Protein backbone atom coordinates (compact mmCIF):
# COMPACT_ATOMS: atom_id res chain seq x y z
CA UNK A 1 0.00 0.00 0.00
CA UNK A 2 3.09 2.35 0.52
CA UNK A 3 6.85 2.42 0.94
CA UNK A 4 7.49 0.42 3.97
CA UNK A 5 4.85 -2.83 2.64
CA UNK A 6 7.13 -2.12 -0.56
CA UNK A 7 10.30 -2.88 1.72
CA UNK A 8 8.60 -5.81 3.11
CA UNK A 9 7.25 -7.37 -0.34
CA UNK A 10 10.59 -6.99 -2.01
CA UNK A 11 12.12 -9.29 0.84
CA UNK A 12 9.43 -11.66 0.85
CA UNK A 13 9.18 -12.53 -2.77
CA UNK A 14 13.09 -13.10 -2.84
CA UNK A 15 14.70 -14.24 0.92
CA UNK A 16 11.92 -16.08 2.57
CA UNK A 17 11.38 -20.10 2.24
CA UNK A 18 8.76 -22.19 4.34
CA UNK A 19 10.09 -24.27 6.41
CA UNK A 20 8.50 -27.54 8.56
CA UNK A 21 10.15 -29.00 11.59
CA UNK A 22 8.32 -31.63 13.98
CA UNK A 23 7.44 -28.67 15.71
CA UNK A 24 5.09 -26.84 12.67
CA UNK A 25 5.41 -24.64 9.50
CA UNK A 26 7.98 -21.30 9.87
CA UNK A 27 8.15 -18.22 7.85
CA UNK A 28 12.17 -18.55 7.38
CA UNK A 29 14.30 -15.18 6.45
CA UNK A 30 17.26 -16.53 4.36
CA UNK A 31 20.45 -13.85 4.91
CA UNK A 32 23.16 -14.79 2.06
CA UNK A 33 24.78 -18.13 0.93
CA UNK A 34 23.11 -20.78 2.18
CA UNK A 35 22.55 -19.17 5.84
CA UNK A 36 18.71 -18.80 7.10
CA UNK A 37 17.21 -17.99 10.43
CA UNK A 38 14.10 -19.48 12.36
CA UNK A 39 13.20 -19.05 15.98
CA UNK A 40 15.12 -21.75 18.16
CA UNK A 41 11.35 -23.13 19.20
CA UNK A 42 11.27 -24.53 15.99
CA UNK A 43 14.04 -27.33 17.42
CA UNK A 44 15.55 -27.73 13.68
CA UNK A 45 17.42 -30.97 13.58
CA UNK A 46 19.51 -32.72 11.18
CA UNK A 47 16.67 -32.75 8.51
CA UNK A 48 14.10 -30.00 8.15
CA UNK A 49 11.51 -29.81 4.79
CA UNK A 50 12.49 -26.24 2.83
CA UNK A 51 9.73 -25.28 0.34
CA UNK A 52 8.16 -29.20 1.46
CA UNK A 53 11.18 -30.63 0.17
CA UNK A 54 13.56 -32.90 2.11
CA UNK A 55 16.96 -30.79 3.10
CA UNK A 56 19.79 -31.80 5.17
CA UNK A 57 20.63 -29.70 7.93
CA UNK A 58 25.14 -28.60 7.65
CA UNK A 59 25.04 -26.37 10.56
CA UNK A 60 22.71 -25.31 13.10
CA UNK A 61 23.44 -22.85 15.89
CA UNK A 62 21.01 -21.88 18.62
CA UNK A 63 22.16 -18.27 19.52
CA UNK A 64 22.93 -16.42 23.37
CA UNK A 65 24.41 -13.62 24.61
CA UNK A 66 27.43 -13.46 26.30
CA UNK A 67 25.69 -13.82 30.04
CA UNK A 68 24.54 -17.08 28.40
CA UNK A 69 20.51 -15.86 28.21
CA UNK A 70 18.88 -17.21 24.96
CA UNK A 71 18.45 -15.03 21.83
CA UNK A 72 15.28 -16.93 20.61
CA UNK A 73 17.62 -16.98 17.32
CA UNK A 74 18.90 -19.84 15.49
CA UNK A 75 21.06 -19.50 12.11
CA UNK A 76 21.00 -22.62 9.99
CA UNK A 77 22.89 -23.69 6.45
CA UNK A 78 21.17 -25.83 4.71
CA UNK A 79 22.22 -28.62 1.98
CA UNK A 80 20.28 -26.07 -0.73
CA UNK A 81 21.67 -25.99 -4.65
CA UNK A 82 20.83 -22.30 -4.73
CA UNK A 83 21.80 -19.09 -2.57
CA UNK A 84 19.85 -16.59 -1.22
CA UNK A 85 20.49 -12.63 -2.49
CA UNK A 86 23.03 -11.26 0.21
CA UNK A 87 20.46 -9.12 2.54
CA UNK A 88 23.47 -8.19 5.56
CA UNK A 89 23.52 -4.63 4.32
CA UNK A 90 20.06 -4.21 5.73
CA UNK A 91 20.38 -5.37 9.31
CA UNK A 92 21.17 -3.20 11.96
CA UNK A 93 24.49 -2.81 13.47
CA UNK A 94 22.96 -2.26 16.72
CA UNK A 95 19.70 -2.49 19.63
CA UNK A 96 17.11 0.25 18.63
CA UNK A 97 13.84 1.55 18.99
CA UNK A 98 12.10 1.82 15.13
CA UNK A 99 9.13 3.77 13.75
CA UNK A 100 6.52 2.09 11.00
CA UNK A 101 7.63 -1.55 10.78
CA UNK A 102 5.71 -3.96 9.29
CA UNK A 103 5.38 -7.69 10.03
CA UNK A 104 5.18 -9.91 7.17
CA UNK A 105 4.47 -14.01 6.97
CA UNK A 106 4.09 -16.52 4.34
CA UNK A 107 2.56 -20.21 5.04
CA UNK A 108 0.35 -22.63 4.08
CA UNK A 109 -1.62 -21.30 6.59
CA UNK A 110 -1.27 -17.27 5.90
CA UNK A 111 0.09 -16.78 2.50
CA UNK A 112 1.31 -12.98 1.66
CA UNK A 113 0.29 -11.82 4.90
CA UNK A 114 1.33 -8.58 5.82
CA UNK A 115 0.66 -6.23 9.00
CA UNK A 116 1.49 -3.03 9.88
CA UNK A 117 2.50 -2.97 13.33
CA UNK A 118 3.42 0.52 14.31
CA UNK A 119 6.25 1.40 16.45
CA UNK A 120 8.59 -1.10 18.10
CA UNK A 121 10.31 -0.65 21.28
CA UNK A 122 13.62 -2.17 22.37
CA UNK A 123 12.02 -3.97 24.99
CA UNK A 124 15.20 -6.08 26.42
CA UNK A 125 14.34 -8.85 28.74
CA UNK A 126 10.97 -11.23 28.02
CA UNK A 127 10.33 -14.07 29.86
CA UNK A 128 9.20 -16.40 26.65
CA UNK A 129 7.16 -19.06 27.10
CA UNK A 130 9.06 -19.68 30.58
CA UNK A 131 12.62 -19.10 28.99
CA UNK A 132 14.16 -15.64 30.48
CA UNK A 133 15.24 -13.58 26.56
CA UNK A 134 17.45 -10.92 25.69
CA UNK A 135 17.15 -8.48 22.85
CA UNK A 136 13.52 -8.55 22.63
CA UNK A 137 11.79 -6.33 20.22
CA UNK A 138 8.10 -5.18 21.31
CA UNK A 139 5.30 -4.14 19.39
CA UNK A 140 1.29 -3.66 20.10
CA UNK A 141 -0.26 -5.61 17.96
CA UNK A 142 -2.51 -8.56 18.87
CA UNK A 143 -0.18 -11.37 17.09
CA UNK A 144 -1.85 -15.17 16.99
CA UNK A 145 -0.43 -18.45 16.43
CA UNK A 146 1.36 -19.15 13.37
CA UNK A 147 3.45 -15.68 13.17
CA UNK A 148 6.79 -17.45 14.07
CA UNK A 149 9.38 -16.89 12.20
CA UNK A 150 7.65 -13.93 10.50
CA UNK A 151 9.81 -10.86 8.87
CA UNK A 152 9.59 -7.74 11.01
CA UNK A 153 11.25 -4.36 8.50
CA UNK A 154 11.21 -1.29 8.66
CA UNK A 155 11.99 1.15 5.02
CA UNK A 156 15.32 0.01 4.21
CA UNK A 157 15.81 -2.54 7.24
CA UNK A 158 15.23 -5.50 8.13
CA UNK A 159 15.42 -5.56 12.09
CA UNK A 160 13.99 -9.00 13.56
CA UNK A 161 11.58 -12.21 13.27
CA UNK A 162 8.64 -12.83 14.93
CA UNK A 163 9.13 -15.65 18.07
CA UNK A 164 5.89 -14.56 20.12
CA UNK A 165 2.90 -12.62 21.96
CA UNK A 166 1.15 -12.22 25.06
CA UNK A 167 -2.49 -11.78 23.19
CA UNK A 168 -2.20 -7.58 23.04
CA UNK A 169 1.61 -7.51 22.26
CA UNK A 170 4.16 -8.92 19.61
CA UNK A 171 7.77 -9.70 20.47
CA UNK A 172 10.49 -10.19 18.03
CA UNK A 173 14.00 -11.25 18.27
CA UNK A 174 16.55 -8.56 17.11
CA UNK A 175 18.44 -9.35 13.83
CA UNK A 176 22.20 -7.80 14.06
CA UNK A 177 24.72 -7.59 11.47
CA UNK A 178 27.25 -9.22 13.85
CA UNK A 179 25.28 -12.78 13.81
CA UNK A 180 26.26 -12.56 9.98
CA UNK A 181 30.02 -12.01 9.72
CA UNK A 182 31.95 -14.59 7.43
O1 LIG B 1 -9.49 -14.73 9.22
C1 LIG B 1 -8.55 -14.28 10.11
C2 LIG B 1 -7.61 -15.14 10.64
N1 LIG B 1 -6.53 -14.70 11.30
C3 LIG B 1 -6.40 -13.37 11.41
C4 LIG B 1 -5.20 -12.86 12.12
C5 LIG B 1 -5.28 -11.75 12.96
C6 LIG B 1 -4.18 -11.34 13.70
C7 LIG B 1 -2.98 -12.02 13.60
C8 LIG B 1 -2.88 -13.11 12.76
C9 LIG B 1 -3.98 -13.52 12.02
N2 LIG B 1 -7.26 -12.45 10.94
C10 LIG B 1 -8.33 -12.93 10.29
Amino acid sequence: MGPGFDFAQAIMKKNTVIARTEKGEFTMLGVYDRVAVIPTHASVGEIIYINDVETRVLDACALRDLTDTNLEITIVKLDRNQKFRDIRHFLPRCEDDYNDAVLSVHTSKFPNMYIPVGQVTNYGFLNLGGTPTHRILMYNFPTRAGQCGGVVTTTGKVIGIHVGGNGAQGFAAMLLHSYFTD
